[PDB]
């Protein structure tokens, strides 16, 4: 209830230095120099540890007489933003046995086969075709085959 600042200056400065894009409700940084207040999150190098103000909500700092600074995720913007989290979702989504369309997976991610194939290779390391063949090869080799 009521998105307020942290319990101390050090505790709040943490979220600021952390640059957590999911700080929707953290605290807006008021700049006395430029006279602007950044959304709860934000990570733009502005105002040192003395020339910066702390506001619970953008409405609070704005009323005081400051200009709002966007581009720091104010509310509703990034759906996920993550290469590892994306491929992880694909790996689970592609838990079928029948050959699935490549571009189809590209449709959900809204990217080309170069990104998915590259990302999947950067994390997984092996293509989806290798996974299926891996099980078959393991079942055959497990019987002292080859
Ligand atoms: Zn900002």
């Amino acid at each position: 209830m009521k998105k307020a600042t942290c319990l101390t200056d050090d505790q709040r400065w943490q979220s600021v230095l952390a640059r957590d894009p999911n700080a929707d409700g953290e605290f807006v940084f008021a700049v006395r120099t430029t006279g602007i207040f950044c959304r709860p999150s934000c990570r733009a190098r502005h105002a040192l540890r003395e020339n910066v103000s702390f506001y619970a909500n953008a409405s609070e700092a704005l009323a005081a007489g400051f200009r709002p600074c966007k581009r720091c995720q104010p509310e509703k913007a990034n759906a996920q933003q993550h290469r590892l989290d994306k491929i992880t979702h694909a790996c689970r989504l592609l838990e079928q046995e029948t050959p699935v369309t490549l571009e189809a997976l590209a449709d959900q991610v809204a990217m080309s086969p170069f990104h998915l194939h590259r990302l999947f290779k950067a994390t997984t390391g092996m293509t989806p075709k290798a996974w299926q063949q891996a099980w078959r090869a393991r079942r055959l080799r497990e019987s002292l085959a080859k």
